[PDB]
């Protein structure tokens, strides 16, 4: 439902893959560093992700994660609708790929305050939640679940 | 404030450690397996943490936490007030024991299902902030946070 649809979202930085889900009718994101984009690493990042907020439907990144039969045992265990990420809306590209330009300038803007890209990927997690745009991303995804419970 | 208040929590199983945070007021839930518990590590944890959810305060699980100049760092980063995990109400420890063998007893009910610990642990996340008592932990977070936010 609007409230459960998330996107998965694959970005890379020094010669790294960040793995983002984004809830879209929010913003919000939750992100990691993973070595590379596997079945595995793409299937333990939903898992979390959907024990952590109502995760009704996924957005597959790519072909791969939808083909995936360790993404589909996930989407079965934590009772997602895995669905495919094709932009029938030409908007959703766009939106996606300024959210990754965004992230990584916030990466390149605290990439000096910790040794590991993994802290510089959370701290912009955590800019981008808390950014007031005046609510953020963090109380526009809590006030629309919160709206769908009532 | 009631909304923004965090308890960290270990917990210890297969040689490893379970951290976790426990928001007080819901019950809601987020954990990891890290190879043991290090300052470094709980401030990148609650680093995380943040970054997902309103965190106003967190009451350290115990005292090298608290002591901890990298979590002290962390708690600085994201707006976190530091606080004691002092049971001042002596209800807390016995509602923190209890979860931690709930968790313990559900991370043996899914173990099976994953070759690996963290899988386990996230599966109990995922069971745990679902699990009906009829809301759920996720929706009394959310709930708290919205009423909250309004
Ligand atoms: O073991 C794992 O899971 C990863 C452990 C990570 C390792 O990276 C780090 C870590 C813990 C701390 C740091 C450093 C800082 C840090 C970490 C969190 C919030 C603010 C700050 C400010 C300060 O710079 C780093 C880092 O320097 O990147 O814990
Ligand atoms: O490398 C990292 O950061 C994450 C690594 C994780 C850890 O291991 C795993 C993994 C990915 C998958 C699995 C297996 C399963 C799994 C995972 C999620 C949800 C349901 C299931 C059902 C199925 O059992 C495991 C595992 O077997 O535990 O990737």
């Amino acid at each position: 439902s609007s409230p459960g649809i998330w996107q998965l979202d694959c970005t890379h930085l020094e010669g790294k893959v960040i793995l983002v889900a984004v809830h879209v009718a929010s913003g919000y994101i939750e992100a990691e560093v993973i070595p590379a984009e596997t079945g595995q690493e793409t299937a333990y990042f939903l898992l979390k992700l959907a024990g952590r907020w109502p995760v009704k439907t996924v957005h597959t990144d790519n072909g791969s994660n939808f083909t995936s039969t360790t993404v589909k045992a996930a989407c079965w265990w934590a009772g997602i609708k895995q669905e495919d990420g094709i932009p029938y809306n030409p908007q959703s590209q766009g939106v996606i790929e300024s959210m990754n330009k965004e992230l990584k300038k916030i990466i390149g803007q605290v990439r000096d305050q910790a040794e590991h890209l993994k802290t510089a990927v959370q701290m912009a997690v955590f800019i981008h939640n808390h950014k007031r745009k005046g609510y953020s991303a963090g109380e526009r995804i809590v006030d629309i679940i919160a709206t769908d419970i009532q």
